[PDB]
């Protein structure tokens, strides 16, 4: 069992209002055939158009919700909706486009999926809540064949052109008209009771139904994300590198060491309550502080209630010392805290839209994070940038232009002139900091934190 078998049963009950008379006994093999696609007995990397829930999870970056509503069935016009917010109307002859024929519609579909997916995936997985018209309309914009490579590169073929009889990946498809070898999954096969909106609305108040096809496409992908990443968490699935994953993570470790090392020198707390990830290490191992760890896994549903994390009888007195919440999302942080909270609103290739305002951050692993809430930080202030260093002023070993900056907290800057070594480190750390901030991370600290207190650690 590597893939989904074509001889697997397909529950057709969700299809008999668009397709009345549909046989109850149905397989994926018969379904694909009914849809207008001939598989020719090809053993060439595309065993089935439909995929498993496990394969859908491994390729979540490729998910695009898809819904088709009959505006009036090859006689009446159709409204095609995608989780990108696009609405295309096809005539057989939230971006609501007017009625145009299929030969122009398929060109817009290729453009759209390619621009959306080229920096996320090698494929498209159409997430469906199948009623009938979406499966029957695929023959109008989808070509299937053996697995292929791009005509201009080595990435797998995701598009095909009838004008030039060639195949292309998502990056080299300009002008292409057919969606080559797509993937799909039907959420109704996962055994839900009730209609799409009832099931979606049980866990999400952000996506509202309007009746347009794109609203259903959005609710479908959202519901599929909740099922596979909110109420089900598989932290063993690793995801490929598609951006600055290595630098974002490397930057977060440098910023964590820096921010925590300085908080301990500035306010000399006797104890540090490290709340979060059960696999954590002391980010500042040479600190005098008493480091006490408390296990808490990345919540995907709702943010942790600080009342359930602490209270119920551990230092018990968390108000003693400082609390470190590094990516441990709570409802309202205590005033004596240092916090790194990922901002779910951030626009990036690593951040995919999620469920109930949350987002699915995929970087080595998929972490669905609850919606960013500015009110969680009422007892804290934003952490200002600063570079602190106690290291000796010695160059060892890249050209130089004098560094002038107040936020470079070093012995040389105290003594009136930054050395080359610390100026290199300041700019390197400033880029690691800028990297993490733009990736969506936000830093918060107790109101009494003052960098002026770091200068007296040089005597
Ligand atoms: C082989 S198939 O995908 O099942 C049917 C088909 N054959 C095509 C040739 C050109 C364009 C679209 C086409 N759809
Ligand atoms: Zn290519
Ligand atoms: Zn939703
Ligand atoms: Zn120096």
């Amino acid at each position: 069992p590597t893939h989904l078998s074509v001889d697997t049963k397909f529950k057709t009950e969700g299809l008999c209002v668009d397709i009345p008379g549909i046989p109850k006994d149905m397989t994926y093999r018969r379904l694909i055939s009914m849809m207008g696609f001939k598989m020719n007995y090809q053993v060439n990397g595309y065993p089935n158009m439909f995929i498993t829930r496990e394969e859908a999870i491994r390729h979540v970056r490729a998910w695009i919700g898809f819904d088709v509503e009959g505006c009036h069935g090859t006689n009446l016009p159709l409204q095609l909706g995608f989780s990108t917010g696009v609405n295309l109307v096809a005539v057989p002859t939230p971006l609501m486009y007017k009625g145009l024929p299929w030969n122009v519609v398929r060109i817009k579909i290729v453009q759209m999926l390619s621009d959306t997916l080229k920096n996320l995936s090698d494929r498209v997985v159409f997430v469906l809540w199948a009623h009938g018209f979406e499966l029957t309309s695929m023959k109008y914009f989808v070509k299937i064949g053996p697995e292929r490579t791009c005509c201009l590169c080595d990435r797998r073929a995701t598009c095909f052109s009838t004008a030039s009889d060639t195949y292309a990946c998502w990056h080299h498809s300009i002008g292409f008209d057919y969606v080559y070898n797509p993937f799909m999954i039907d959420v109704q096969q996962w055994g839900f009771t009730g209609n799409l909106q009832s099931n979606h609305d049980l866990y999400c108040q952000v996506h509202g139904n309007a009746h347009v096809a794109s609203c259903d496409a959005i609710m479908t992908r959202c519901l599929a994300v909740h099922e596979c990443f909110v109420k089900r968490v598989d932290w063993t699935i690793e995801y490929p590198i598609i951006g600055d994953e290595l630098k974002i993570n490397a930057a977060c470790r440098k910023v964590q060491h820096m921010v925590v090392k300085a908080a301990l020198l500035a306010d000399k707390f006797p104890v540090l309550h490290d709340i979060g990830n059960p696999k954590a290490i002391k980010c500042v191992p040479q600190a005098d502080v008493e480091w006490k760890f408390y296990d808490a896994q990345p919540c995907s549903d709702k943010a942790y209630k600080i009342e359930e994390l602490f209270y119920s009888y551990h230092s018990d007195k968390f108000t003693d010392g400082v609390c470190l919440f590094w990516n441990c999302n709570v409802d309202r942080y205590p005033a004596n805290s240092i916090v790194c909270r990922f901002d779910t609103r951030v626009l990036s290739n690593l951040n995919l839209p999620g469920c109930d305002g949350g987002s699915l951050y995929v970087n080595k692993h998929a972490f669905h994070t609850p919606a960013f809430d500015k009110s969680a930080f009422v007892n804290l202030k934003q952490l200002p940038f600063f570079y602190y260093s106690d290291s000796p002023c010695e160059s060892h070993g890249i050209d130089y232009v004098p560094l002038k900056s107040a936020t470079c907290i070093t012995r040389c800057n105290l003594g009136g002139a930054v050395c080359r070594h610390h100026a290199n480190e300041y700019r390197l750390y400033l880029d690691a900091y800028n990297m993490m901030i733009s990736a969506g991370f936000s830093l918060w600290v107790y109101k009494q934190f003052d960098t002026y207190n770091l200068w007296n650690t040089f005597t």
